[PDB]
Formats: C-alpha cells, sequence, structure tokens
C-alpha cells in the first residue's frame, strides 16, 4: 500500500568520491511519502574524521525503523547512487533497513534535459537538510512540468 | 550536443553481491542516442572466473547461472577481465566523446560499483551520471500505477545482451506512456 510506497530522502557530504580513502562529514535524513509530502524530519549530523559514524548510524536507523517497514522503501536524493556507495560500506545495518533501488533526482534530470530541454533551462545549501528540501523541490517541478 | 547526449547502456552478472569477494562473470553494452533510438550494439563478454569462486556461490547464482548455461561459458571462458575491459573501452571510445555520457540500465548503480573497482578505465570514458531505470520504475508504480501494470515483465534470464535490451525496452516504455 501506500507504507511501502514511501521514500527515504538522505543528503551526504564526503571527503571525495575515492570509496577506498574518502569519510562521510555530514549526513541528513527525511521520509516523504509517495507524492513527496514530507512525513518526518530526521536528524543533520556532523560525522568526526557533532557525532562518531556509528552513533550517527544508530540515529539514523532508529529513525527509519519507526517511520518504514523493513527492506521496502528507496533510498531517494540527488545523484544518490554516490551516497548509496558509501552507506552501503560504512553504514551497512541503516541500508538492511532500506530496498536495493534507488529514487535518484538527477536521473530524472538527465531525461529532462535530453527530452524537454525548454524545461530544463527554467527547471529551479549550509545544511545537508537544506539539499534534501531543494532535491525534492527540484523532482516536484519535473513531476509538474515533464510527467504526463 | 548530440554526440554527448547518447547513453551507454550496460548489465553485468557476477558471482554474488559482495563487492569485497565477487567478480564480474558477464558483460554486455548497448548505445542508444538522447531519445533511446537504438545506434550500437556492443560487445557481450564472459570473463573467466576461478573455480572456487563459482563453487562457493550462493544457491540463488550456482542456479540462476547454471541453468542459463552461463557457470559452463565461464569455466570454458579464455577472456580474462583486462582482456573485456580493453574491449568495452575501445567500443565506448569509438561511440560517445570522452566523460560526457552516463552508464544506463537497472539499478546500474550495482553495476558501477563492480565497474568502478575492476574495469576503471571503462568508468573513466563515461560522466559522473548515471540513467537507472529503476528511479523511473519507482516514480511509475507511485505517480502512474494504471500505466505501471501495463508494463512487460522482464522474460529474460540472467543473460547480459537479454536484460540490457530489457532496461531500454522498460524505459521506452516510461517515455511512450507517462512522460508528457
Ligand atoms: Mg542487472
Ligand atoms: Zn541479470
Amino acid at each position: 500500500g501506500a507504507m511501502a510506497q514511501r521514500m527515504v530522502w538522505v543528503d551526504l557530504e564526503m571527503t571525495g568520491l575515492d570509496i577506498e580513502k574518502d569519510q562521510i562529514i555530514e549526513m541528513a535524513c527525511l521520509i516523504t511519502d509517495s507524492d513527496l509530502n514530507i512525513l518526518a524530519e530526521g536528524p543533520n549530523l556532523i560525522i568526526k574524521q557533532t557525532i562518531t559514524l556509528q552513533q550517527a548510524e544508530y540515529e539514523f536507523l532508529s529513525f527509519v525503523r519507526q517511520q518504514t517497514p523493513p527492506g521496502l522503501c528507496p533510498l531517494a536524493g540527488n545523484s544518490v547512487h554516490e551516497d548509496k556507495k558509501f552507506l552501503d560500506k560504512y553504514m551497512p545495518q541503516f541500508m538492511k533497513h532500506l530496498h536495493y533501488r534507488i529514487i535518484d533526482v538527477s536521473t530524472v534530470k538527465e531525461l529532462c534535459r535530453r527530452w524537454y530541454p525548454e524545461e530544463y533551462e527554467f527547471a529551479p545549501s549550509h545544511r545537508a537538510l537544506d539539499a534534501i528540501s531543494e532535491s525534492i523541490k527540484e523532482l516536484q517541478f519535473y513531476r509538474n512540468n515533464i510527467f504526463k
């Protein structure tokens, strides 16, 4: 039903894209329903190299366990495939609660750019939680402007 | 811009989902233009991997790769990982400008994880962004539930060339039915 169709939105800041050497500096999480209405805001945590990585994972896993059913909801965000790679490595217990699929807003952007170039031209951060809010607005924009 | 807007479609088959242990056993590549028109079929290679890895695979993996004829084809293969990478890199260098075209497929972020580790030069030819058809699937399921039921079921066994053609058919189905 509607519960399985929720989305687990995240935004992460890393030192870089090298999975073997770079680390997660910042992370935020929030839950939307299938229509992108924000149901609950999770924490915005700055991770050490403020809190430790293992405690941030407990904070985020507790937050999604009380908002989504296990293994059903996908990770959502801007270029969230980059975020998933670091979360599979550094937060594997948090990832055990989610589906393997993602709702990558930048995939939608790559399709908008190609198929609706006029709409792409007029398509619309101090915290990672603010970046999530911006990515939801970008996705809502594609829903209204390029989807049927 | 038209050449930079082409898409590099890939499907991989591996010995499991553990990036620390598992290896690539099959790869296929296909090129479409911006509008999902078929441009060129690339190589379709079965990569030689050890018998220890194959015998120690998951029960899902041993059965599906056994039944499809992939485990047998891997054991008889003379293509190494390095040889397959060279063939795929050569093919995409002939089809797309460097560092501008995205990797495309179903949950292709998982294929990207294996390619970033085992075929880094092939990934360096592609842009940072991906085109994940399973993002569009998940949005179709939610926002266009009627159209979602008309999407064809994936009929292919886990063979790279057939799976990748089905991903193109799926994204073409969404372009045709849920886009404006
Ligand atoms: Mg696949
Ligand atoms: Zn497959």
